[PDB]
């Protein structure tokens, strides 16, 4: 029987990106027909993300040199099926325009999907008539996984079964207790959300923390190893330079140091629990960059050993 792993997290923690990444690395990836289903949302995101920046450049007074010609940037209507011929061209001009670039740097804050820059840098290839999304596009594109995804992979000749629990907090609860005999629960959280508000909970950070505190006391998850992926370490490093951590936690003295800062956030989730960073009741932690296949491969590897060691010591095996 396969080793079972359950992914939990808040929204926009990147847990769905982790799951696609493991299917690519250890599953069979995604076949052309599965990939082609993502064409419309990717094509749509190209336009909507850029409308966002144009609108924000007005709200934030960064005048534009360039002026869009295409049908697509004269309307708020949903995005049609084949792009107008001029769409490609003015996406490239727009992204190179001084005012748009200035607006992009003030990304904190309005709400710009993480995939924006990737979409723009890839527009020549996305706007082609015969374009079929690649696995890398699927990694970077934003999708809403209304939540219950299963699959199997193998790692170093050992069967794994992955349960990806999505949905509202209210249905997430339903599924956690449905699955029996889970060997490992992986909690994913976005480091870059430390400054984002909400309104029960006030901020994204406190909402994630309370989710995690659930996992730690959930009686159906006793027996399961608890791992935390502090995700979006890349985004967090950079974000720290525009929104310093002590503007959110004035009781913090570590400054620009993304390592010390990630630890500070990590310690807010784990309190008095014993913890262990896999990079050299007990909670294992590791920062991650889910859009980096190489990073997720190296990191899940450490994880397999932690899961195996633990199971051996708990009288479970294979
Ligand atoms: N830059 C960066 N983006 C990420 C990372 N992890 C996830 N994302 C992005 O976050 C967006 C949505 O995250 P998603 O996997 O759908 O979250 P979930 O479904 O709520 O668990 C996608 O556009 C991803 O490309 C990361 O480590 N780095």
């Amino acid at each position: 029987k396969p080793i079972t792993v359950m992914l939990l997290g808040s929204g926009e923690s990147g847990k769905s990106t982790i799951a696609k990444q493991l299917k690519i690395l250890f599953g069979g990836g995604f076949p052309e027909q599965e990939r082609a289903t993502h064409k419309s949302s990717i094509c749509s995101n190209v336009v909507t993300c850029m409308r966002t920046l144009i609108e924000q450049s007005a709200i934030l007074n960064h005048p534009m040199k360039y002026q869009p010609k295409s049908k697509e940037f004269t309307t708020e209507d949903p995005v049609t099926l084949p792009f107008s011929p001029e769409l490609v061209g003015d996406v490239e001009a727009l992204w190179a325009d001084e005012g748009i670039q200035a607006t992009y740097e003030e990304s904190a804050k309005f709400q710009l999907p993480d995939c924006a820059k990737y979409l723009f840098e890839n527009v020549k290839r996305i706007a082609m008539e015969d374009y079929v999304p690649t696995e890398e596009d699927l990694i970077h594109n934003r999708t809403k996984t209304t939540g219950i995804h299963e699959y199997d992979f193998v790692v170093k000749d050992i069967p794994f079964h992955l349960i990806d629990v999505g949905g509202q907090r209210s249905e997430r609860k339903k599924w956690v207790s449905f699955f029996s005999d889970v060997d490992c629960a992986i909690f994913v959280t976005s480091l870059a959300e430390y400054d984002m508000k909400l309104y029960g909970n006030t901020s994204r950070l406190t909402e994630s923390i309370a989710v995690f505190k659930d996992i730690m006391t959930n009686e159906f998850l006793k027996g399961a190893v608890k791992l935390i992926f502090l995700n979006k370490m890349d985004l967090f490093e950079e974000k720290l330079t525009k929104v310093p951590l002590n503007t959110i936690f004035p009781e913090y003295t570590g400054g620009d140091n993304a390592v010390m800062g990630a630890q500070y956030i990590q310690q807010l989730f784990t309190g008095k629990l014993q913890t262990e960073e896999m990079n050299i009741e007990k909670v294992y932690t590791n920062p991650t960059n889910a859009t980096d296949g190489s990073n997720i491969k190296r990191v899940f590897m450490l994880a397999v050993d932690v899961i195996m060691k633990n199971m051996a010591a708990n009288g479970k095996m294979r």
